[PDB]
């Protein structure tokens, strides 16, 4: 069975698509190499196409059988709500992609009559239908990155949704289910329940509990693809242990086979592009889906590889693994039959991985822990990546106006990193001087759910988030020193020492204005200063709403929060 089968018709865009930074960057005192940015079109589509493209055989074997039923037993306990219209109206974000049926994210917020309308229909349906395949639209994604180091570019993801109405329907039926199950199957080992700061010290702490520790990120080649029919349908059989309201059960049942497990694929032009029948990119449960299934294919595959101790930690279709060394040919074997393994359940590796003795040098999630000290010296533990990618599409958002603001998020994300303080903070709070839109709110996301966030709030966040420890952070590793420097060398980003410069003047500006900008000066700019500011925890950091922000992944799931 084909992941696609493809009829000709092209993979279209709906509107004209930006490939490069406007003819002089509306920052080139971010970024000097504009050549260096690029997004992805629709004319890298066929690329990405034939990739994705592929036949999965699949073999399982006791040891998935019993991991299924262990994971079977704990999804037992869970007891999921139907939302009702208006709950899953308000998660829709104001900008998803409007119904072919005459309405739009506006008039599913308001409640407007035809939404409401035409939604109830929709999950009507899904109790009086339970066969036939849901439409949906296949897109080619706009994403920013950098050249690779050889005119090497990635080509586009293709994302796959079904309508507006069926979205809000999948909120009904599934919303609770996708927030709460996770961690009731995957205990300690769900990524998106954690902070940054949970996540590092969840790292650090299996890290220490194994007498001779050895780690691994595991790679899987488009995931998305190598999920199977029978996957997608054991997925359905974890949800179905939750006690469930006769009609959630039912939509779920109809979801599962009108839906999840494959459908026609339509252009924006409204041709027949093929057809899929592996994991949609676009639905509510892509994410709980994409973790439960690579939880559980891990699972069996470090029984099958005798792997011992083994901790995991898994987002999605990122996964990895802590566990016990049994020295390193053992390790290097052992690894090897793990792999093999996860390629007979159908999920082969890109890279091929390796056996890792320095958690510092694993990387999962696209990021790495990594270590500095605070105001009092004390070793401080935090989580990195490379800032390549977060500052190209900072250069982006920069000089182009964008919907969602990934700067914003990397910020708040990555708040204690030298490169997000120097760069990042410094850039935009400058920026928001300048043009007085220090109070508005943006948009950013964070594990795929939308968020609307005040900047001028930051200082709170990020303490509540990373501790006071954010503010104060020095004498970072080489290493990290290094990855920095190199990457503002590639993209032509001004050295740090002229970064410390704009941060004084810009500190100062805010100072100058009192109230939460002042606090903005203090906290966030305390690192461009020798006289360094004593920092005292924040009255505002704990009496705010950071619930909801850490409870589960959202990617493609069309959610907003708050």
């Amino acid at each position: 069975s084909m992941s696609y089968t493809w009829t000709g018709a092209l993979i279209t865009p709906c509107a004209a698509e930006e490939s490069k930074l406007p003819i002089n960057p509306l920052s080139n005192s971010l970024l000097r190499h504009h050549n260096m940015v690029y997004a992805t079109t629709s004319r890298s589509a066929s690329l990405r196409q034939k990739k994705v493209t592929f036949d999965r055989l699949q073999v399982l074997d006791d040891h998935y059988r019993d991991v299924l039923k262990e994971m079977k037993a704990k999804a037992s306990t869970v007891k999921a709500k139907l939302l009702s219209i208006e709950e899953a109206c308000k998660l829709t974000p104001p900008h998803s992609a409007k119904s072919k049926f005459g309405y739009g994210a506006k008039d599913v917020r308001n409640l407007s009559s035809r939404a409401v309308n035409h939604i109830r229909s929709v999950w009507e349906d899904l109790l009086e239908d339970t066969e036939t395949p849901i439409d949906t639209t296949i897109m080619a994604k706009s994403e920013v990155f950098c050249v690779q180091p050889e005119g090497g570019r990635k080509p586009a993801r293709l994302i796959v949704f079904p309508d507006l109405g069926v979205r809000v329907c999948e909120k009904m039926a599934l919303y609770d289910v996708v927030s709460t199950l996770p961690q009731a199957v995957m205990g300690s080992s769900y990524g998106f329940q954690y902070s940054p700061k949970q996540r590092v010290e969840f790292l650090v702490n299996t890290w220490k509990s194994k007498k001779c520790p050895m780690g691994f990120s595991y790679d899987t080649r488009c995931f998305d693809s190598t999920v199977t029919e029978s996957d997608i349908r054991v997925e359905e059989s974890i949800y179905q242990c939750c006690d469930l309201a006769p009609e959630a059960r039912q939509a779920i049942r109809s979801l599962t086979e009108r839906l999840y497990i494959g459908g026609p694929l339509t252009n924006s032009k409204g041709q027949n592009c093929g057809y899929r029948r592996c994991r949609a990119s676009g639905v509510l449960t892509t994410s709980c889906g994409n973790t439960l299934t690579c939880y559980l294919k891990a699972t069996a595959a470090c029984r099958a590889a005798k792997l011992q101790d083994c901790t995991m930690l898994v987002n999605g279709d990122d996964l990895v693994v802590i566990c016990e060394s049994a020295g390193t040919q053992e390790d290097a074997a052992a690894l090897r039959a793990f792999t093999e393994a996860m390629t007979r359940y159908s999920a082969p590796p890109g890279d091929p991985p390796q056996p890792e003795y320095d958690l510092e040098l694993i990387t999962s999630c696209s990021s790495n822990v990594s270590v500095a000290h605070d105001a009092s010296g004390k070793r401080v533990y935090y989580l990195t990546r490379d800032p390549t990618t977060p500052l190209a599409r900072a250069a982006w958002e920069t000089a182009r106006h964008t919907p969602i603001n990934s700067w914003l998020g990397n910020i708040i994300m990555y708040a204690p990193t030298l490169w997000a303080r120097m760069i990042l903070m410094t850039h935009f709070f400058s920026i928001l001087l300048a043009q007085e839109q220090l109070e508005k709110a943006l948009d950013c996301q964070i594990y795929g759910a939308c968020y609307s966030i005040e900047p001028l709030d930051l200082p709170q966040i990020i303490e509540r988030l990373h501790g006071l420890s954010a503010f104060t952070l020095h004498s970072y590793s080489p290493g990290e020193i290094n990855r920095v420097a190199s990457c503002l060398r590639k993209l032509g980003v001004p050295p740090l020492r002229t970064w410390r410069h704009r941060a004084r003047s810009v500190r100062a500006k805010l100072l100058s204005q009192g109230g939460r900008a002042a606090t903005c000066g203090r906290y966030l700019f305390n690192w461009a200063v020798r006289t360094k500011l004593k920092l005292t925890p924040i009255p505002a950091a704990s009496q705010l709403d950071l619930s909801g922000w850490f409870v589960a992944g959202y990617s493609g799931g069309d959610i907003y929060h708050s």
